[PDB]
């Protein structure tokens, strides 16, 4: 039978979390450019629903140049059967990723998409076999 | 230490690879909606390069209602130092995932994500031990 290790599974799960958060952000930043550009925010919530509502990401945030938040998507960490000691030998920091969202060559905003590292822990416990 | 199965590690893999696919296809077809309607095929293209760039989709294929085909971006698995023994266990194949392109109310075109199952193999073959 073959394995891998629960080191080398977390090691993948960390890099794909930030990777993932950092690919929907710009292809968000692509995606809302006309709809932030003519102030359509209706167009912006369903574009940010459909990538918010996958369930992934502790938050998504839309503003325009000078912050000001457009859209904020936000979600907690809940609560969990898994045991602190577990949670503690895996947990990892989240982190945010970001991309501009222009108008040409012109800035007119940035979208801010974090990643939910506790949204994998459930997953990793219930494969987990020890040897 | 902890582990978890190969069997375990593929069936994740066999799930977020079909489900990336059909997240991308989804968020890809409200993205181009006013890009096919205008028919703006340059900007078209930088949203589906922006998500083919990344590597995992054999192929990404954006047509009209007739089913001509606007843009589409196309990768062979390609050449592997992987034994082919271990090739055949855990290979899988691959899925094409659809989005309908709307403009509001009516049908305007369909966007296809396919995955690339063989872009994983290499991860699993140098993460894998045997017990």
């Amino acid at each position: 039978t073959y394995f891998i290790t629960m080191n080398n599974a977390r090691n993948f799960f960390i890099q794909q979390l930030e990777s993932n958060a950092q690919d929907t952000a710009t292809s968000l930043g692509l995606s809302l450019s006309q709809s932030l550009i003519n102030h359509d925010v209706p167009t912006m919530d369903s574009m940010v629903k459909a990538v918010f509502d996958r369930g992934y990401f502790s938050s998504i945030k839309v503003q325009d140049i000078k912050g000001k938040v457009i859209i904020l998507k936000k979600q907690l960490p809940q609560e969990s059967d898994i045991p602190q000691w577990f949670v503690n030998l895996i947990k990892w920091p989240s982190t945010e990723k970001s991309s501009l969202i222009m108008d040409g060559w012109m800035q007119a905003g940035v979208v801010l998409v974090a990643s939910d590292p506790s949204y994998v822990y459930a997953s990793l416990w219930r494969n987990a076999v020890e040897m």
